[PDB]
């Protein structure tokens, strides 16, 4: 029993992680097998932060202008290239800790674990979701640059998010491990303001399934919906549309608990009309979408508590 | 910018979680030098675990009754005793990854990171706060007994907590590294429950101190309070007393913002008596009680 905010086990990841210094800058990178990943915004100084050119800026610099160090050792760079906004760094040193992993760009709405770094020594590590305007919700200080997402289903790691940069209004965004950006950001410190974020529908419907799972059942009602109904209200309350991809996602968690899909949507859409009466869920007094289908299938019993 | 649970990484505690096998019950054990340390309910049949008398049931087993795995391999038990409620195997290899340790025993109102395991692998990293009346409210599901729980300070570990069981209204309860209850709970299967539960003031007031650092103001008022007064008033909705020694704790954080804590004391005793009027803090619509002022301070600094 129980229900958590769950992290996957950060060690894999912490075997990987490295400063990069070029000039005055300090950040994370990412160590897998002979290269060295991370922001190139790393070769900006105060003047390269609205209109940087990176090719002009990355082609006066040498090897040994990039300075890498795994603990207390430094690793030598024999070579470097920018793919989209990363910079590899190739290093004459393979990391022995490098794990079984992947690089995959996800979609809004999935999940993973950030492991957050200051100088190349991890500080701590929490769950993040892609939000709808392809934001992240973090918890980023100065020097955090360069630190990852992760998930590790079935002992790979699969890396799906490097920082980059806090936007003005506090949330952050960053890039796949091929260097391309989530959303339309850049890096640059021009506005480029996140869209009205959203609350991930599909997420909260599988949060609700995890509560039935749990034993709760006080926000069920006797109603179903049409999926077009449920769309025009959920709309209404700033809820992303459900898709028919999201209801087949959720069959696993219909199977489990009996309730189908389009019920659970006619509990949501009460919910919203009502609020709690003073009731939580999971213990929380707010309806949450950060744990997506998969999580809760991870996290939670096989088996219901009628 | 940004709040969040955050836990420790948890590498250095991964690589020393082993798989401990006694009869027909596998659960999980802490490797550390040349002993594994797990639940001592691991010797227990169902039927032993209604009225078990340990001294009793350890006398009847052997160092062969004990299966230790570290990955792929056997570990070769050499000794076994207990220390309180805590199972010590004694093991012919020492973990070659040991971290610097220490055993800590923790007060209500700490928090800590628990590394879930199952059959001796990690699953998942979560942070934890001991709660006032002992329990912690986990996540946990069958063979996840002696899954860990942990600090670090420097390359230091300080393990805090070992998971024994689930009580009946589904939070947890466990001991410290050397085999002590925390609450007052036994290792049986007898009619056991979670006394009621009361708020953790200190790490509220830490929380509302993080809400300020991230912009969140719409609380702070004129007024300040005594600690008498606002003692009466956190009896009253079921938390606990606020003594100096938490107003010195939060010191930093009132130095950080410069907001008095017996100033913070009154923004409290308001959202106490009258809500939050429809309004969230840190996107939360409940008074957050666990992160502690380290937990802040570590995180918004
Ligand atoms: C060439 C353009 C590069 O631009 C950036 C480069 C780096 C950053 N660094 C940060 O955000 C860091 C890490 C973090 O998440 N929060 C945080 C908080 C306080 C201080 C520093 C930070 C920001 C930039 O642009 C911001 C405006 C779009
Ligand atoms: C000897 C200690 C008293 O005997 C027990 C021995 C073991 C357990 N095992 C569990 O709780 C596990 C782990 C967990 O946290 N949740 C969970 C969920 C479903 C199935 C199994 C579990 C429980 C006991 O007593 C329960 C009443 C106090
Ligand atoms: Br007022
Ligand atoms: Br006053
Ligand atoms: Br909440
Ligand atoms: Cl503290
Ligand atoms: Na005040």
């Amino acid at each position: 029993s129980g229900f958590r905010k769950m992290a996957f086990p950060s060690g894999k990841v912490e075997g990987c992680m490295v400063q990069v210094t070029c000039g005055t800058t300090t950040l994370n990178g990412l160590w897998l097998d002979d290269v060295v990943y991370c922001p190139r915004h790393v070769i900006c100084t105060s003047e390269d932060m609205l209109n940087p050119n990176y090719e002009d800026l990355l082609i006066r610099k040498s090897n040994h202008n990039f300075l890498v160090q795994a603990g207390n050792v430094q690793l030598r760079v024999i070579g470097h290239s920018m793919q989209n906004c990363v910079l590899k760094l190739k290093v004459d040193t393979a990391n022995p800790k490098t794990p079984k992993y992947k690089f995959v760009r996800i979609q809004p709405g999935q999940t993973f674990s950030v492991l957050a770094c200051y100088n190349g020594s991890p500080s701590g590590v929490y769950q993040c979701a892609m939000r709808p305007n392809f934001t992240i919700k973090g918890s980023f200080l100065n020097g955090s640059c360069g630190s990852v997402g992760f998930n590790i289903d079935y002992d790979c790691v699969s890396f799906c998010y490097m920082h980059h940069m806090e936007l003005p209004t506090g949330v952050h965004a960053g890039t796949d491990l091929e260097g391309n950006f989530y959303g339309p950001f850049v890096d640059r410190q021009t506005a480029q303001a996140a869209g009205t974020d959203t609350t991930i529908t599909v997420n909260v419907l599988a949060w609700l399934y995890a509560a039935v799972i749990n034993g709760d059942r006080w926000f069920l009602n006797r109603f179903t919906t049409t999926l077009n109904d449920f769309n025009l209200v959920a709309m209404k309350y700033n809820y992303e549309p459900l898709t028919q991809d999201h209801v087949d996602i959720l069959g696993p968690l219909s199977a489990q608990t009996g309730i189908a899909v389009l019920d659970m949507c006619a509990s949501l859409k009460e919910l919203l009309q009502n609020g709690m009466n003073g009731r939580t869920i999971l213990g929380s007094a707010l309806l949450e979408d950060e744990f997506t289908p998969f999580d809760v299938v991870r996290q939670c019993s096989g088996v219901t508590f009628q």
